[PDB]
């Protein structure tokens, strides 16, 4: 089974450096890109960078240029993210995620590493939170600053659910494709810049934060999330 296991939580002073590990197993390590995404306390998801472990080639989010270094060790099947000159604004849960070109997005995520410091497409999610009567439907909207159409038949707009205390899990990829084991009560629609995730009947297991994500253009970007509650 594909697994990403990250190093433990870190408490750091401002100005220090942190290096987070991401140990991969269950697939050929060099055949997939490893991306790093952080979740700051305002719960928006911020893409930091990527490593192609076959060649050691990287790409970083400009906001972090000269501060982040992503490395990969093929002999240990481990990817690393080093963040230097830590500010209190860097307090966040750092995640590694394995990207593939069938979904076009991060499918397998590490459990996350809490680090406590003691040209972007804008993704707008609506509503900020909602509560639903058990068994009732729910609808979450995502609007992008520019078209997410990548090429003929390909729009890289995805929906994740982050259950409480868990990592984001992929529900829908490429607007309406349902990921493995995702029940048919989750359905995605839309085109260009306007998208919707519909839940036909909300179950107790559906509680959490839903995110839209685009991987049509670098830097990959996410919506700031929709908290769903049952009430």
């Amino acid at each position: 089974q594909v697994q990403l296991v990250q190093s433990g939580a870190e408490v750091k002073k401002p100005g220090s450096s942190v290096k987070v590990s991401c140990k991969a197993s269950g697939y050929s390590f060099t055949d997939y890109h490893i991306h790093w995404v952080r979740q700051a306390p305002g719960q928006c998801l911020e893409w930091m960078g990527v490593i192609n472990p076959m060649y050691g080639t990287t790409d970083y989010n400009q906001r972090f240029k000269g501060r982040v270094t992503i490395t990969a060790d093929e002999s240990t099947s481990t990817a690393y993210m080093e963040l230097s000159s830590l500010r209190s604004e860097d307090t966040a849960v750092y995640y590694c995620a394995r990207y593939d070109y069938f979904t076009g997005t991060g499918v397998y995520w590490g459990q996350g590493t809490l680090v406590t410091v003691s040209v972007d497409i804008v993704m707008t999610q609506t509503p900020l939170s909602l509560s639903v009567t058990p068994g009732q439907p729910a609808s979450i909207s995502c609007r992008s600053s520019r078209s997410l159409v990548h090429s003929r038949g390909n729009t890289y707009l995805h929906w994740y659910l982050q259950k409480p205390g868990q990592s984001p899990q992929l529900l829908i990829y490429k607007v309406s494709n349902r990921f493995i084991g995702v029940p048919d009560r989750f359905s995605g629609s839309g085109s260009g810049t306007d998208f919707t995730l519909k839940i036909s009947r909300v179950e107790a297991e559906d509680v959490g934060v839903y995110y839209c994500s685009q991987s049509t253009h670098l830097p990959f970007t996410f919506g700031c999330g929709t908290k769903l509650e049952i009430k």
